């Protein structure tokens, strides 16, 4: 089940100066908080690419030999848009069904790595449940790297728990797929 | 049992400009959040002396007829001297053993009322413990008064859960003793 814990989120704010152009590229879920709709998934990548004026995004990842993905589009959330924040809206359609997913910046330096967050309120629970992922630009968060992150990390231990990360799976046999699948489309729900 | 929630304790913030001279007087414990050490008492007043110089503490309450009081010295945070916010350290002797308590005010309005907390870690249960008082002038929190108390405590909703409050009791019932006692003292542990 995902993380929740009692009463509303806790207050938070995204990177600062975030740049959509640098943190465009194909990031690797090294590991991540549990996450009811990607707990199967392996191999997990996000690509983001950028246009100037277009951002879009190509999501994937491997169950079972099959290669599930999604595309939608990107763009800054509205009040980032104003205090320049890392805070970004991706938008998927399932036939009539649209959704519209805002993943928080913590952290980046662009180049290899980025913390990423969310916090979902559930009213009818008081509580909220808590979202978030290591991203990196490889494959493996390596040695020098991977103590950035662990430091960065440290800073937000009160927003995450980072005992409780799950690691992903980037093994050539992970990887693996035989076949595709679009999540997202027109003939979907 | 206390009010505990999971993690380390919230980022908070206590009032501006905190005016200690202004604040002195007698205040009454409306409603707290449960407390161990005081969860019997009632008709529970805090009574703040200020000379300019030096600030005294005179705390007291009721249980079976008997007036327990503590006497101790009062003073602005050592970091809030430097920032101004509304924090103070309550010093108390029990014979050797030396007592500093540290509430946080998150908002008053010095002549009517105050909001007070604070948040206790254990490390040993990775959770905190939540404590909270309403604090009036009067015996009772009156009509204007309450509804400004209830919407400033609003814009607290994610770091106390009002509902959560107990009332205290002013009655002359409540108040009355036949004697009293210090817990405070050098004959104390
Ligand atoms: C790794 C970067 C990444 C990611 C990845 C990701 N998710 C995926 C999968 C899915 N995302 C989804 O939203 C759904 C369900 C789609 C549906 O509604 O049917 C699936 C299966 C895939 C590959 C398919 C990938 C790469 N997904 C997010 C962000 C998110 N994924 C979420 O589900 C949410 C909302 C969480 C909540 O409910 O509160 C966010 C912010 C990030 C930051
Ligand atoms: C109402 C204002 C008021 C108050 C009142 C109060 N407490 C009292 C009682 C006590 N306080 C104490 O600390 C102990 C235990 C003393 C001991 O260590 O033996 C007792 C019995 C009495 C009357 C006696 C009164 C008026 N006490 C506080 C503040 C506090 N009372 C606390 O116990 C703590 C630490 C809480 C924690 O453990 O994390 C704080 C900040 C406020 C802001």
């Amino acid at each position: 089940g995902d993380i929740f814990y009692p009463g509303y989120c806790p207050d938070v704010k995204p990177v600062n100066d975030f740049d959509l152009s640098a943190f465009a590229g194909a990031w690797h879920e090294i590991a991540k908080l549990p996450l009811e709709n990607e707990n199967q998934g392996k191999c997990t990548i996000a690509e983001y690419k950028y246009d100037g004026k277009k951002a879009s995004v190509y999501n994937s990842f491997v169950s079972n030999g099959v290669k599930e993905y999604m595309e939608g589009d990107l763009e800054i959330a509205p009040d980032a848009k104003y205090t320049k924040q890392g805070k970004y809206v991706m938008t998927f359609k399932f036939g009539q069904r649209v959704v519209n997913l805002v993943p928080w910046v913590l952290a980046t330096d662009y180049k290899n790595y980025a913390i990423n967050y969310n916090c979902d309120y559930h009213p009818d629970k008081k509580a909220h449940s808590i979202h978030a992922w290591i991203l990196s630009k490889s494959k493996v968060l390596e040695g020098n790297t991977k103590e950035v992150v662990d430091n960065v990390l440290k800073t937000f231990s009160h927003l995450i728990d980072a005992s409780k990360f799950i690691s992903n799976d980037f093994s050539e046999a992970a990887c693996q797929y035989s076949t595709t699948y679009s999540l997202t489309g027109p003939d979907r729900h």
